[PDB]
């Protein structure tokens, strides 16, 4: 329990911090990701170390002079299908149904766009990043066809995605998702 709540903490406030090996930080996360040990097995452990494990890799790309790799687009995919199997493992049990979804915190405020509507965001970048990189690659080259070959697992994700959101899903939801759908 403790261990991991100070642990993935220390890792999310040294993130804000200016100088920061990413390498190290997301390799530390998915040592810290698997919780062999029992106190760091857990759903909510799970969840709440993928939720600031995509991101962390986005944000490690950003910062670096902009270059397109198929490696690393595939392994975050990996890790965010990882995400929503386990929410669909969940069954919606999770939040503690609807009357109560945990014990009453005044402090604590939950909204379910909030938290969950999150998801979308992340499959979004992963559609934009792979624009970039169809942008960026020769139009005649081999490389832009395996590309385009990973069109189709992304649309993978957006029904994915868009169906978890009908079982557990909030109002506009429909919108984005729908949007990316379309185009």
């Amino acid at each position: 329990h403790a261990v991991v709540i100070k642990k993935l903490n220390e890792i999310l406030q040294a993130r804000g911090k200016k100088g920061t090996d990413r390498a190290a930080q997301i390799e530390l996360l998915q040592l810290l990701v698997q919780i062999a040990a029992e106190n760091n097995l857990g759903e909510g452990v799970i969840v709440k170390i993928k939720f600031n494990i995509i991101a962390s890799l986005y944000d490690y790309n950003p910062n670096l002079a902009t270059y397109m790799k198929p490696e690393m687009w595939g392994k975050c995919l990996d890790c965010i299908n990882e995400l929503m199997d386990i929410l669909f493992a969940n069954p919606n049990i999770f939040v503690g149904e609807n009357i109560l979804e945990e014990s009453e915190n005044l402090h604590n405020a939950d909204q379910p766009l909030r938290v969950r509507g999150c998801i979308l965001t992340l499959v979004e970048r992963m559609d934009e990043e792979f624009t970039k990189i169809m942008q960026n690659t020769d139009p005649h080259s081999q490389e832009y066809v395996e590309h385009l070959k990973d069109e189709a697992q992304v649309c993978a994700i957006i029904e994915r995605v868009q169906r978890y959101l009908e079982e557990k899903g909030t109002t506009e939801e429909v919108c984005r998702i729908y949007l990316l759908r379309i185009l």
